[PDB]
């Protein structure tokens, strides 16, 4: 469970990514893309993409960013009381879009160092481990969806 002072880093340095939503779900999902290429392969929508250029050309690419980053932001500021956002999502992401948990670790991180690079003065270590807690929170909440469903 977060603390209200871990719950503070994480939403101070989310109050920054939320100026420029789309800029940072780009780098995000490039970062994601390139450090696993195996998570581009579940995206129909993407995998035609083969270099980092190409990446940040696609405006596609840029409005799915948009989506991800307001779904997590909405799940964030849920401050662990997050039920209700995160059912779908669970149930999208295991029966729908395939994904494995790990995958989810690997957005996790992406999304940890994206921050550090657009933030470095909200995003001290204290910062980065209340993230860190923060994402691992979404993931064990999505991961008990997982297992009921069998995946
Ligand atoms: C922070 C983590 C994530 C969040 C908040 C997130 C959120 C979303 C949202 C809101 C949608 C649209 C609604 C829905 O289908 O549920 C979506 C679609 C999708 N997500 Fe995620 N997602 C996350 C991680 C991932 C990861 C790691 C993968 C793949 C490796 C992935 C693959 C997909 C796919 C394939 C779609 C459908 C895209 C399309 O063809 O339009 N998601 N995600």
């Amino acid at each position: 469970v977060l603390s209200e002072g871990e719950w503070q880093l994480v939403l101070h340095v989310w109050a920054k990514v939320e100026a420029d939503v789309a800029g940072h779900g780009q780098d995000i999902l490039i970062r994601l893309f390139k450090s696993h290429p195996e998570t581009l392969e579940k995206f129909d929508r993407f995998k035609h993409l083969k270099t980092e250029a190409e990446m940040k050309a696609s405006e596609d690419l840029k409005k799915h960013g948009v989506t991800v980053l307001t779904a997590l932001g909405a799940i964030l500021k849920k401050k662990g009381h997050h039920e209700a956002e995160l059912k779908p999502l669970a149930q999208s992401h295991a029966t729908k879009h395939k994904i494995p948990i790990k995958y989810l670790e690997f957005i996790s991180e992406a999304i940890i160092h994206v921050l550090h690079s657009r933030h470095p003065g909200n995003f001290g270590a204290d910062a980065q481990g209340a993230m860190n807690k923060a994402l691992e929170l979404f993931r064990k909440d999505i991961a008990a969806k997982y297992k009921e469903l069998g995946y």
